[PDB]
């Protein structure tokens, strides 16, 4: 089998991508958050606080045939922005793009935290990581992928996001119509879930590349890309004006910069990021300083090549028994 899904931007700014997914009998369609480094299929439903939903599309375990309750259980998240949401657990019939999943764990969150309830447009987040992620108690649950794997044509999703447009989830197979050039492939390391990978360096601009390892993590829940401080002050340097601000809580620039791409390496392979794709708009309505999309690690742990970076790229999650990630230019 096979899934085919497309997904759009939440906003101007590809802060976030949405894709609608199919979730019980009949079938209730949630637009949710493909997270790649997050392991938990959670929603918007019924049984979330009143007070801390607006907007959101909710799914009403009641109203499908195919909901059953798993006795006792329960989740609770934090991610790395500080957001977090908890609740119990269903599983139904799930379905993506036309592949379809039955017995799938849909978390109920019962409580979410304010960022969440502030996104009108996100109903909930469908986690890609590896499934020693999830947080269900007392029996962690397996991810949507983790389920559909053994049926698919191929071991694989991919992620081919779209700048300022939208873009495409596929599971199960490869469109070679969907990318230039050759596909090359990186070892992964699960030992932390997520799909951690070492990039071979980064050039700035037009800049000579820099041979160097920089592990981190493929992330699509993720919006900016986060490098070691290193790198990032290297970058910033080629921006005219542009400085750390602690107030703003990063990189800013003027937002009549020219800005410069920015290169990372997969094996002897480059993907280079356009410079426009690294300007996140002004800082707050009516500035004339804008939020770069590069930003340092430092304090997170992790680096992460969220979507800025894997926007510019077409992106194989392969979960073959030694999981491998793929990069392409298109």
């Amino acid at each position: 089998s096979t899934g085919s899904a497309t997904t759009t931007p939440i906003d101007s700014l590809d802060d976030a991508y949405i894709t609608p997914v199919q979730i019980g009998t009949p079938a209730q369609t949630l637009n949710l958050d493909f997270d790649t480094g997050s392991s938990d299929l959670w929603v918007f439903s019924s049984e979330t606080t009143a007070s801390e939903v607006d907007g959101q599309t909710i799914y009403t375990p009641s109203k499908s045939t195919t909901a059953k309750l798993l006795s006792g259980a329960t989740w609770s998240i934090s991610y790395g922005d500080g957001s977090s949401s908890s609740g119990d657990v269903y599983t139904d019939t799930v379905s993506v793009g036309g592949l379809t999943v039955t017995g799938q764990a849909v978390e109920s969150a019962k409580k979410v935290s304010s960022s969440f309830t502030e996104d009108s447009t996100i109903d909930g987040l469908l986690g890609l990581a590896f499934s020693t992620l999830n947080t269900v108690s007392p029996t962690q649950q397996k991810t949507f992928f983790d389920n559909a794997k053994a049926s698919l044509d191929s071991p694989v999703f991919t992620a081919d996001l779209g700048y300022h447009a939208p873009g495409t989830y596929n599971f199960g197979f490869i469109d070679t119509t969907a990318y230039t050039g050759s596909i090359t492939y990186t070892a992964v390391s699960t030992k932390q879930g997520f799909w951690e990978w070492t990039s071979t360096g980064y050039a700035v601009g037009s800049g000579t590349f820099k041979s160097t390892s920089i592990d981190g993590i493929a992330d699509t829940g993720t919006t900016l890309l986060y490098l070691p401080a290193t790198v990032v002050s290297a970058y910033w340097a080629q921006v005219s004006g542009a400085k750390s601000s602690s107030s703003v809580g990063g990189y800013v620039f003027p937002c009549s910069a020219t800005l410069p791409s920015f290169t990372f390496g997969v094996g002897s392979a480059r993907i280079v990021i356009p410079g426009d794709y690294i300007d996140f708009g002004p800082i707050s309505t009516g500035s004339s300083s804008c939020f770069g999309g590069i930003q340092s690690s430092a304090g997170i742990g992790i680096n992460i090549f969220g979507d800025v970076a894997l926007k510019a790229a077409f992106v194989v999650f392969n979960g073959a028994t030694t999981p491998t990630l793929g990069f392409a230019s298109k």
